[PDB]
Order: structure tokens, then sequence, then C-alpha cells
DNA sequence: TTTTTTTTTTTTTTT
């Protein structure tokens, strides 16, 4: 445990996905799926509050977590968690991306069900 | 402020540029710098590499104290939220607003004083 | 394995 003496970086962002999961599989047979999460919130800074809006291009790679994505529709309310990585050198400016290791959905069943059975009788 | 909406980034690395310390016409001291992260990771044994220069701002009186101590080369960890503005040309910029700092220099300084206090 | 240049209706924060 020597270099991990400055390798700590975890981002936890909840948000609604605005770009559907674009799946692909790289040569080694690994499957990955991207999308753009839109996060919006009120954040307090300096004893006051201000809005925090951001589009985070997240991507989930490898087997374990592919399933949970096949289940994330557009306008999904999710919280993703994993490391951040980026780059924008003037010889190929790529972008900031949250490689995800973990995701749980944030709209409760009792919640959504409400909006599926009520209009009727 | 509870609910779904949660934004927490906890980055570490070596302060690249600055820090530029200004007090703005609103009253508060603002300290801005850029943090250069570099690390290797992923679950079991698949090797991914990580790098990123996160513009950081430390806004308010509360945290400007610990600040007069970080300079280019300074290693620290910061925790706070990420917001994204327009820029001066390129649309969205990302900035981590630090709500909590950690000079990992004091970490070594504390581990040492332990290993060596006869 | 070149920090796998991978922003694919008007570029989501400007309705």
């Amino acid at each position: 445990m020597d270099p991990n003496s400055l390798m700590t970086n975890r981002l936890v962002l909840s948000g609604t996905v605005c770009r559907a999961p674009l799946r692909k599989v790289s040569p080694s047979g690994i499957p990955h799926c991207q999308f753009v999460l839109e996060h919006r919130s009120v954040q307090e800074e300096a004893g006051f509050h201000r809005q925090a809006w951001c589009q985070m291009p997240v991507i989930v790679s490898g087997h374990e977590n592919q399933a949970i994505t096949h289940s994330i529709t557009v306008g999904s309310r999710i919280t993703v968690q994993g490391f951040i990585s980026c780059h924008k050198a003037k010889n190929g400016l790529s972008k900031m991306v949250l490689h995800a290791e973990q995701i749980e959905l944030i709209d409760s069943v009792d919640k959504l069900a409400a909006a599926l059975e009520h209009h009727h009788h």
C-alpha cells in the first residue's frame, strides 16, 4: 500500500438519465453501456444555497452490473457511484466520465405503482 | 436537504496550478486551484488507470483558514460537491466546491510522530 | 490498448 497514498476518488451522483444506454462490447468481449445522467439539486455553500446542475456521462463496464442497466429507462431516477476520470488536451479533448461500480434505483415501487393504477375506477 | 439528489465527490492528488485567493464583492474569500489526480483501479483484477485535473474552489470564511497552507505540489484530499457552469468560450466547466479539506502532509506528519516518539 | 479522440433532432439549463 504505497502509491494509493493519493488515489482516493469516489463520486456519488444521483440524477435522472437523459441519454439512453448505448451498449457496445470491446474486443476482449467486455460489455459496456453509456448514458448521460442529469443531476440537479440545491446545494448550500457559505451558509447559503445555490443550484448544482450537471450532466455526467457515466458508463458501466464488465459483467456484474450490465443487468441493472438493461432496467434503466430514460427519465430514470438513479444514484450512481464509482470513480471519476477525464481529459481535454488540445489534441483530442475527450471528456469527464464517472466509471460506475454501483447503482440502485431511486423511485420507490409504492411510488410508481401509484401512477399506474389510480386513473381508472 | 435530504432526498434523491446527492452530490459528493472526494478527490485526492497534487495541486497543479494556483491557488488564487480572492475575496469577491459579496464579502467572502474565495480560493481557487486545480487538483491533479492520478491512480489505478477497478473491482477484482482488471486494470484501469485514472487521471483528472479538477478545478476546485474553496468558498467561504470557514475553510479559508486551512488554505494559506496549500501550494503547487501540495498533496491534499478535498470533499465537496460538483457544479457545472458556462465558461468563457467552451460551454460547461466542472468545479468541485470543497466543503472539507485534508492536507495529507499532516497525515504523514502524524504517522511519523508516532513511529518516532521514543 | 496511443488517458480504446464514443457528445448519435436544433447542440438542454436559454423555453
